């Protein structure tokens, strides 16, 4: 289904790209994107798919999209529309200045000094990860190591026990992966049912942990509510799985398929951190968006209050007007330039811990794996969406070149 193109929008900014299923997904998601900066596509283009709305595909219009809430808003982030309008984690779907004090509060629980403290912590869970798989010679990296890290990361800064794991991932999978046992709001009831005793507790008792954190928190001058602070630990749990376990899956599949790239850094691990931030550049992969508060002409276009409109962080630094050779993977660009955290009031607030989770994770691996490639005969199958990502990555290595 198309939906029939809205009257305000001229049919020379038609391009029906499908940000669920887009054209080129058989040659890699973020190249399924990069059409939309050829040569014949304008910077702000109208697809009909997906109820209809507008793409951003340039870097200096998605930036300044971001920059720009009072036109462009958050109260419906995602396409299709229905999923928008559900959707109430905090702070994602709050406007400054209301967001504002519960983003200084989500910092408190995930921001820089947190994350320096808990550094070792994710090494010893990526260490013992890496070495129950290092002698089978074989993995689904997606499957055993990238979706169990992030969940044991976020159960060692919520201080709940492991025990909890397994209903944790079933719930969060529903919300972006759903089996048809739960709807969303079934699967968001079931997690709220689950915080909100834990919550409770940890207001009478605090911890140092983010969920006391967060329920003993203060916003507007006022106690939060136990509607708010659900609604963030909601947030603070789905935020960080989906996102760092196709970035991992992005990074390993490509450093399987360039034993150059793996090279460089086996032989100058001090690279890791800025070979993080040119795979997070080239092999981003988060497309969400805002809605229009009011009719407003932005580059020549007139967008008309209640439009919606993706902006994709994706796409700013695979757009050769930000960074030449935009394809091209090279760990030692000088200016690493990209949205792939997001960008503006809602930049993301996990992304030194993520940035940690990636750097320990190919640190880790490098030194214990250093040697492994893509299963003989596989082909990798990504996924488009709001996160894009990667179906399966069955790798493969000879134990006897691995360091226990
Ligand atoms: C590769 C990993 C990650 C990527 C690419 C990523 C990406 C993003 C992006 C693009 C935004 C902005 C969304 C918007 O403007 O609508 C965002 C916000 C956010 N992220 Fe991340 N993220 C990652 C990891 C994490 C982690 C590990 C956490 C920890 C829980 C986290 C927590 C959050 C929170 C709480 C927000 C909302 C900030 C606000 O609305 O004020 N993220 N993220
Ligand atoms: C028929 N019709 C109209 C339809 C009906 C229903 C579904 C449809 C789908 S669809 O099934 O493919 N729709 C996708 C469901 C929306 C996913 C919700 C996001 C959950 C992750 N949330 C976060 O808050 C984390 C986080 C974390 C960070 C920051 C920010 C953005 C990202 C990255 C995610 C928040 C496709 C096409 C049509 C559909
Ligand atoms: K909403």
């Amino acid at each position: 289904n198309l939906a029939p193109l809205p009257p305000h929008v001229p049919e020379h900014l038609v391009f029906d790209f499908d940000m669920y299923n887009p054209s080129n997904l058989s040659a890699g998601v973020q190249e399924a994107w990069a059409v939309l900066q050829e040569s014949n596509v304008p910077d702000l283009v109208w697809t009909r798919c997906n109820g209809g709305h507008w793409i951003a595909t340039r870097g200096q219009l998605i930036r300044e999209a971001y920059e720009d809430y009072r036109h462009f808003s958050s109260e419906c982030p995602f396409i299709p529309r229905e999923a928008g309008e559900a959707y109430d984690f905090i702070p994602t779907s709050m406007d400054p200045p209301e967001q504002r004090q519960f983003r200084a509060l989500a910092n408190q629980v995930v921001g820089m000094p947190v994350v320096d403290k808990l550094e070792n912590r994710i090494q010893e869970l990526a260490c013992s990860l890496i070495e129950s798989l290092r002698p089978q010679g074989q993995c689904n990296f997606t499957e055993d190591y990238a979706e169990p890290f992030p969940i044991r990361i976020f159960m060692l800064l919520a201080g709940l026990p492991e025990e909890d794991i397994p209903h944790l991932k079933y719930l969060t999978d529903q919300m972006t992966r759903p089996d048809g046992s739960m709807t969303f709001a079934e699967a968001k009831e079931a997690l709220y049912d689950y915080l909100i005793p834990i919550i409770e507790q940890r207001r009478q008792k605090p911890g140092t942990d983010a969920i006391s954190i967060v329920a003993n928190g203060q916003v507007n001058g006022r106690p939060i509510t136990s509607d708010e602070a659900k609604r963030m630990c909601g947030l603070l749990l789905v935020g960080g799985l989906d996102t760092v376990v196709n970035f991992l899956s992005f990074s390993m599949e490509f450093l399987a398929k360039s034993p150059e790239h793996r090279q460089e850094l086996i032989e100058r691990p001090e690279r890791i951190p800025a070979a993080c931030e040119e795979l997070l550049r080239r092999f981003s992969l988060v497309a969400d968006g805002r809605i229009l508060t009011s009719d407003y002409e932005f580059h020549g276009v007139q967008l008309k209050k209640g439009d919606q409109i993706l902006l994709p962080q994706m796409l700013s630094g695979l757009d050769e007007r930000e960074n030449a050779a935009p394809m091209h993977v090279d760990f030692s660009r000088q200016k690493v330039s990209h949205t792939t955290f997001g960008h503006g009031s809602h930049l993301c607030l996990g992304q030194h811990l993520a940035r940690r989770e990636i750097i320990v994770t190919l640190k880790e691996w490098l030194t214990r794996i250093p040697d492994f490639s893509i299963a003989p005969g596989a082909q990798i199958q990504h996924k488009s969406g709001i996160v894009s990502g990667v179906q399966a990555l069955p790798l493969v290595w000879d134990p006897a070149t691995t360091k226990a």
